[PDB]
């Protein structure tokens, strides 16, 4: 909508203040004009029509309960948009500053979040397995990640480039994490999942067998179950770019860390110049060694430490 920028305050999901960027038209609504082509928060009210409602509201104050999935949905997308381009010099999703769009409070109980094609969409979960999901800064980096997949490589979700597109939103969902650097660690979605048990989380990228993901393509599912499993055999690539990242030892293979900041320009470069809706496993493995090629020379350690890390996951 048109009007002045403004600025309110609210409480995210987990209880902590923290300032919006709003647009003042007779109401505040969660429309930040800061940031490319803007970041627009929408208000699903429980149903499962798409996008809903601008959201809207009186006095520029976001502290009731419903407001919560709203204020970090709209927060943390800021934050994944200045990753981006802070980080990876990229504009929005689309490189071209694409507007923003998410929903909240969609559906009823609804354990889970998405990229449907053009916005993200976030559940409220049903308070035991999931509390809203927007709390999470992995989770709205992991969707705003599949919008960035969409519009560079374009990895098919099924198979093993379905892992791939599910392994890069949950890289970058940590990348995310640690630039905004609250609590940070490797595991996916602690914030938001199981409530009453402390100490868990979705998926593991530091050790994906905790939750029963493979960390080895020996232990690859290839089923048909979760799109042959695309939220499973991304264990074996999140495992591999942990050990990039972090080092470690891993089924006897040792494995030189180089760091997130290197991990995440190698998997950028991957994604945005290397992979396509086709590439498998192997072909991913070929991509991040000519990117870090391209960025630190055939010879270097990061070279080195990418082969290494497929060769512990037993990717050749
Ligand atoms: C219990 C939740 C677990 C088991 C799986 N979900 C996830 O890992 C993450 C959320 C996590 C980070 C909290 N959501 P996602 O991968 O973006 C869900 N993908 C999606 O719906 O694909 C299907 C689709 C395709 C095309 C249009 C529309 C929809
Ligand atoms: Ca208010
Ligand atoms: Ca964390
Ligand atoms: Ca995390
Ligand atoms: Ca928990
Ligand atoms: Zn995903």
């Amino acid at each position: 909508i048109t009007g002045t920028s403004t600025v309110g305050v609210g409480r995210g999901v987990l209880g902590d203040q923290k300032n919006i960027n709003t647009t003042y038209s007779t109401y505040y609504y969660l429309q930040d004009n800061t940031r490319g082509n803007g970041i627009f928060t929408y208000d699903a009210k429980y149903r499962t029509t798409l996008p809903g409602s601008l959201w809207a509201d009186a006095d520029n104050q976001f502290f009731a309960s419903y407001d919560a999935p709203a204020v970090d949905a709209h927060y943390y997308a800021g934050v994944t948009y200045d990753y981006y381009k802070n980080v990876h010099n990229r504009l929005s999703y689309d490189g071209n500053n694409a507007a923003i769009r998410s929903s909240v409070h969609y559906s009823q109980g609804y354990n889970n979040a998405f990229w449907n094609g053009s916005q993200m969409v976030y559940g409220d979960g049903d308070g035991q397995t999931f509390i809203p999901l927007s709390g999470g800064i992995d989770v709205v980096a992991h969707e705003l990640t599949h919008a960035v997949t969409d519009y560079t490589a374009g990895l098919i979700y099924q198979n093993e480039s379905g892992a791939i597109n599910e392994a890069i939103s949950d890289i970058f969902g940590t990348l995310v994490e640690f630039y905004a650097n609250k609590n940070p660690d490797w595991e996916i979605g602690e914030d938001v999942y199981t409530p009453g048990i402390s100490g868990d989380s979705l998926r593991s990228m530091s050790d994906p067998a905790k939750y029963g993901d493979p960390d080895h393509y020996s232990k690859r599912y290839t089923g048909t179950q979760d799109n042959g499993g695309v939220h499973i055999n991304s264990g074996i690539i999140n495992k591999a770019a942990y050990l990039i990242s972090q080092g470690g030892t891993h089924y006897g293979v040792s494995v030189v860390g180089i760091g997130r900041d290197k991990l995440g320009k190698i998997f950028y470069r991957a994604l945005t110049q290397y992979l396509t809706p086709t590439s498998n496993f192997s072909q991913l493995r070929a991509a991040a060694v000519q990117s870090a090629t391209d960025l630190y020379g055939s010879t270097s350690q990061e070279v080195a430490s990418v082969k290494q890390a497929f060769d512990a996951v037993g990717v050749k």
